[PDB]
């Protein structure tokens, strides 16, 4: 789908925007530096991990061939998620999404993408 998300607190957001600048955080270093996901990627994590937490934001960014930089790596040995070995600046991310649980309390993209 090209447009890669990331989920993270909208009090984590606000501060790097108010900064224009977001850094590895701990969770990503701790995984393999900033950790995007694809839409479909993205949507599962989220109805794993992501779930019961009704405070996200999702941010869009639309790849972009440098993939010197932007790597869709294997995580844990198994799933492709592109990776960004570089901070997060805000001036560079596309666009940003509030985004909020159902009624099963999941993250629900299925109505946020083209699931519908």
């Amino acid at each position: 789908m090209t447009l890669i998300y990331k989920i993270l607190s909208r009090a984590e957001w606000d501060a790097a925007k108010a900064q224009g600048r977001f850094e590895g955080s701990a969770v990503d270093l701790a995984d393999g530096f900033i950790h995007l996901s694809a839409g479909e990627q993205a949507q599962e994590t989220a109805a794993k991990w992501f779930r019961g937490q009704a405070n996200l934001v999702l941010l869009a960014v639309e790849a972009e061939p440098l993939g010197e930089d932007l790597k869709w790596e294997a995580s844990r040995g198994g799933a492709r998620f592109p990776h960004l070995y570089r901070p997060l600046l805000v001036s560079e991310v596309t666009r940003e999404a509030d985004l909020d649980l159902d009624a099963d309390g999941v993250p629900q993209l299925g109505d946020h993408l083209a699931l519908e």
